């Protein structure tokens, strides 16, 4: 018996990413077996799982390991690390079953790779950021160490970095805001210290997207540099409540509307949007004149670091006689339907946080994006995807890290989005690279094949 | 761009499967090119024949070696494939430093045994002609069965042919890696033993790739295989034994009429692939008889009109998947064998050249999926097989009603199906190979 030990990030996002890899690679091997262990947070797995086939159930187990006690931004960081005794118990225990041939470990899990050192078993990063961020939170840590760069000191509209794999120069305006925070720029240079430590990255990415920086990795790794780096994606989950029959609701309206017309907002898990800027997206949607569907989650109140809810009363929020004005030219909702609605042909335009998951979801389908970073690394991917691969418009968003994007900005991002030709050319030719990558033949399937041969020696 | 010279050998059996090797690794990898040099006998695939000069191998070693220096040119030279006759090019490949590869197009086992008659008369002064004996038994790596003498190829039988074979199996031992047309689950026990072996790295890596099989204008062999296949969509399933020879099968008039007793004695549906060597040497291909109604017993086109076909050149991949075809009596070629295999058919064997005599054997004695017809040795010319012993193959081959050995044909089939789809052996094994050539 070969297993693999996965552990996957918070949430149910990142569960359902890593447990689409893991059906990938039981697939791909039949050899191979794969134990998930799950991490209780103080506040069902199996049912995330795409097989339905006991060749492949047979070969999967789910763990939840037992829940933890101790006493902010650092809440789903201490709750890993009062798992790491369990982590290791449960990996060292299944070692006397089976050859363990690896623990596969969420990016944000990267601590457990202590656990992996001291049981002598490989170590593997599951990277659900782009791979130039990779590279740049690599970098970062870098400069730190080897150059005594403190990163605070680069977050300024001056500076410059160069990145490995970029052609333009990376501007510290949109190094993540969090790396101000000294206490969480050390735990994320910490992280990029563990990934270097590991056997080797999968990222959620595929190579002809980000080709430069995929050569500057192979050329890294050749050198032995960094571990080895596997691009296998997209990775990505495209397969009762209210809120999933708001949905159909949504689905239905688009299927009336025509094909590529309609303008798509919706930012991410963790994003939401204050009154007064809701306001001024409104009116700027009144004045475009395009077709739209917007997702509108309010902050959660008495905690920003919670999760967003939506707005009892949109019509006091939004402008008087609003939703009356546009009542057949667009629908408000609150969680969306993302992926059924980039898909649907009557989407022909997504204003996105740019959040990683809904790059590669609007990429998939082919959906040209206007980016609206927000938190996390988002101001890097709009970055990326806009400046270093042109193939996303920014939302007149010159603030990067409390400013409000007015309407006309908003307006001439949309004007961009949907009025520009030749960027959604480009898009719709990345879009077939992303389907052909996966494919038999492309370059994630035979990364992914490369990976598993190197865990199953 | 990354180039995969292939250097095939001669034959259907050998040519074809090597293009068969080539397209799938094209589809398999993106980052793949592949360049076929043809040698001449007396969007990412490229053909080139070589110029024009068992011998015609070692006068085309210059040619291979600028073309491959050509190629080099504009491409990174992943590696030279070599068919197990060309194998005279591992030294080619050696002074441009470019790695080699055999695709070896026969048996896992028969590697074993081939490099294993080496070993012997490479340690040993005794010549391989010696062990061709009634009373000698060999010990052959990842075999239960003692390995018979009398199945050792009669061409080794050549004080010159063997030594030249057992050259061929010595550049084997120098490549970086031996591609087998087989999968690990039909000869798990050989596998494992070379598994062994490259361990203690004693013999290069071998990789179980297969089953690699040609299933794919206007004609008139094609005019009557259409015509076959249109008869059996007629017939119940698993009613018609099939009985083809090979591209080099023949049989004489005696043997023929021995064959038509026993089918009409059997009562079985037939179809019957009948071809007498040609005039003009075993070196060229068998050809239909004229007036069979002549040649075979009296009567015996008019009494079986109903009940089966006489046809030359077959559409044997297409008869052996068919539903009607329910038993084949084969010359035991390894092509032939695995296109049974892949369709479930269980064979009767009649070995006849090259290895069969040991395909044969493998299959019946050693791996229980075959069923024998009679005992004639590799160096037995002429012996005629009785229409009594034929009989009793094929009533093994369609009766129960018994059906134990279908029963493990059938398994065995669907093992094969399942070793080259996504995550089986075979496609497992044809990655490692990938990534080798890739790095
Ligand atoms: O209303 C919403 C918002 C988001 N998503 C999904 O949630 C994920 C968002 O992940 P991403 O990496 O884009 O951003 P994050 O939530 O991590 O900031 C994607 O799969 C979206 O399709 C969704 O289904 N509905
Ligand atoms: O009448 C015939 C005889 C042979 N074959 C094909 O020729 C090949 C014979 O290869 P094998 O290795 O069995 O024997 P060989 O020709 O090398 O003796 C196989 O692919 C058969 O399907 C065929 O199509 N029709």
């Amino acid at each position: 018996k070969v297993e693999l030990v996965f552990v996957p990030g918070p949430g149910i996002g990142h569960l359902s990413t890593a447990l689409q890899i893991a059906d990938l690679l039981l697939r791909r091997d039949h050899r191979l077996s794969v134990t998930v262990l799950s991490i209780p947070l103080p506040w069902q797995p199996e049912s995330l799982f795409p097989s339905s086939t006991t060749t492949t159930t047979s070969r999967i187990r789910f763990i939840s390991l037992p829940q933890r006690p101790l006493p902010g931004p650092f809440q789903f960081q201490a709750v890993f690390e009062t798992q790491k005794q369990n982590v290791k118990e449960a990996v060292a225990k299944l070692s006397d079953s089976s050859i363990l041939a690896g623990l596969v470990l969420d990016m944000f899990c990267v601590t457990m790779v202590d656990v992996a050192k001291q049981l002598g078993v490989p170590s593997y990063v599951f990277f659900t950021s782009s791979a130039g961020y990779l590279s740049f939170t690599s970098h970062l840590q870098d400069l730190s160490d080897r150059h005594g760069k403190e990163t605070q000191q680069l977050m300024r509209s001056d500076v410059e970095i160069a990145v490995p794999g970029f052609t333009n120069p990376v501007p510290g305006k949109v190094i993540p805001g969090v790396y101000f925070n000294k206490n969480m720029a050390e735990w994320l240079h910490d992280c990029a210290r563990r990934f270097r430590e590991t056997n080797g990255i999968l990222v959620n990415t595929f190579s002809e997207l980000e080709s430069q920086v995929m050569d500057s990795f192979s050329d890294a790794t050749a050198a032995s540099q960094f571990p080895a780096v596997y691009a296998v994606g997209p990775i990505l989950s495209l397969n009762a409540s209210s809120e999933s029959q708001s949905g159909d609701e949504i689905l239905k309206w688009l299927d009336q509307q025509p094909p590529s017309s309609v303008v798509f907002l919706c930012f991410g898990s963790k994003g939401s949007l204050n009154p007064d800027q809701a306001r001024e997206i409104a009116h700027a949607l009144e004045r475009s004149g395009h077709r739209f569907v917007w997702s509108l989650r309010q902050p959660s109140p008495k905690g920003k670091f919670e999760k967003p809810i939506e707005y009892d009363n949109i019509e006091d929020v939004l402008p008087e006689g609003f939703l009356d004005r546009t009542a057949e030219m667009g629908r408000v909702i609150g969680w969306a339907p993302q992926v059924e609605i980039l898909g649907h042909p009557a989407t022909g335009g997504f204003v996105s946080h740019c959040g990683w998951n809904s790059t590669l979801e609007s990429l998939w389908y082919g959906v040209p994006i206007a980016t609206w970073p927000m938190y996390a690394e988002q101001h890097f991917n709009a970055f990326e995807m806009g400046v270093e691969l042109g193939l996303a418009v920014g939302i007149s968003s010159e603030s990067s890290i409390g400013v409000i994007v007015s309407a006309e900005k908003i307006e001439e991002g949309i004007r961009k989005l949907m009025g520009g030709g030749e960027v959604r050319k480009l898009v719709k030719a990345k879009s077939e690279e992303s389907r052909k990558s996966v494919m038999e033949g492309g370059s994630s399937f035979t990364s992914l094949n490369r990976f598993i041969d190197e865990v199953m020696k």
